[PDB]
């Protein structure tokens, strides 16, 4: 029934690397809709945002700004060049390993996001919600990042660990991602 127990990667040649594929268009198209609305309004001060947020954008988001426009020019069709081969992408990790410092600045600013948008932030997302048709609360897009780098974590793992052919750099792209979040928490000071 509905569970997971006799294991189910996915349905078609590219299990997992579809998984990866698609959470780039997923990340990208994300953050589109995140700038667009909720960033959008609070920098063109066309509502009346509180008092708290207003120069918080940057809070309230973090830098999700960057994330965008790298991914969409960059990892995205980077890594549809790898559709053909899951073998690969160890190296896309990689190759932009060092870029992955980003996420241990996005992640540092991420709770007290948090409190922003709780307490001094308000209702005020509800009502542009209904004007763009967004159906999804604030809170989700901003921490969705940190369900995705768990994504990232899972499909790594499942290609080094099973690719008969681990050419490389697998283990690298691992160590990489691990040490982000590891980083942020070591490297406290926001």
């Amino acid at each position: 029934g509905p569970l997971g127990s006799p294991e189910f990667p996915g349905r078609k040649k590219e299990f997992i690397m579809a998984e990866l594929l698609q959470t780039e268009k997923a990340y990208v198209r994300d953050l589109h809709e995140c700038l667009e609305t909720y960033l959008w309004e609070m920098t063109s001060g066309v509502e009346e945002i509180p008092p708290g947020i207003l120069n918080k954008e940057h809070i309230i988001f973090g830098n999700i700004q960057e994330i965008y426009d790298f991914h969409n020019n960059i990892f995205l069709k980077e890594l549809e060049k790898y559709e053909q081969l899951p073998e690969d992408v160890g190296h896309c990790f990689v190759t932009w390993a060092d870029k992955f410092q980003m996420y241990v600045t996005y992640c540092k600013n991420k709770p007290d996001s948090n409190q922003l948008i709780l307490e001094h932030a308000g209702t005020f997302f509800d009502e542009i919600q209904q004007r763009h048709g967004l159906a999804n609360s604030i809170s989700s897009y901003l921490i969705k990042p940190v369900q995705r780098v768990t994504k990232y974590q899972l499909l790594l793992k499942e290609l080094l660990t099973c690719c008969e052919e681990g050419k490389g750099e697998l283990k690298d792209g691992l160590e990489v991602m691990l040490s982000v979040p590891k980083k942020a928490n070591d490297a406290m000071h926001v």
